């Protein structure tokens, strides 16, 4: 069974962005199977760099939990936002590139990212 950590990597990591990026990625990562996931974020930094955020700036999670961490330096990311003309099973997304600090919730042993909380 896929672990929470593995699920984070599948849903948010892309270390390897055109206007077609989100449409391709959201689909290839199985994020448009049960429904068109409203929004999603892909991080282009290395796994090691993203994992290192778990030992960085401790901040409150949006849900009120306390296991969230913010990156000390900005990170290359891509926001994927579902368009209005988008209709399942044909999910359409707006690909926006940016360089912002990321906030992820970490858990487990080893303590690794399990949820992407926000980009600031």
């Amino acid at each position: 069974k896929e672990t929470a950590a593995a699920k984070f990597e599948r849903q948010h990591m892309d270390s390897s962005s055109s206007s077609n990026y989100c449409n391709q990625m959201m689909k290839s990562r199985n994020l448009t199977k049960d429904r068109c996931k409203p929004v999603n974020t892909f991080v282009h930094e290395s796994l090691a760099d993203v994992q290192a955020v778990c030992s960085q700036k401790n901040v409150a999670c949006k849900n009120g939990q306390t296991n969230c961490y913010q990156s000390y330096s900005t990170m290359s990311i891509t926001d994927c936002r579902e368009t209005g003309s988008s209709k399942y099973p044909n999910c359409a997304y707006k690909t926006t590139q940016a360089n912002k600090h990321i906030i992820v919730a970490c858990e487990g042993n080893p303590y690794v990212p399990v949820h992407f909380d926000a980009s600031v």
